[PDB]
DNA sequence: GGATTACACCCAAGACACCAGGCACGAGACAGAAA
């Protein structure tokens, strides 16, 4: 390489958002019962606003 | 006095008519009583 490279160790640390803990579609489902639209929440398989 | 103060998303956790007191149906036990 034409540019010489910083390079080293360093601490880093892994934190708690995961991509597959936030990965979410919904193409129909189950909808709420006063208003009959998508129920709100990716664990309740819900729908975005 | 009244009304309103960004958008979206995630998760977890604790509460949601309880109750008590007066009225009914059925049953059964221990004591009455003739023999």
């Amino acid at each position: 390489l034409m540019a010489q490279v910083f390079f080293g160790p360093t601490y880093y640390q892994r934190l708690r958002h995961m991509v597959d803990d936030k990965i979410h579609a919904r193409a129909r489902g189950p909808v709420q019962v006063l208003t009959r639209q998508p129920v709100e929440g990716r664990s309740r398989d819900g729908g975005l606003r």
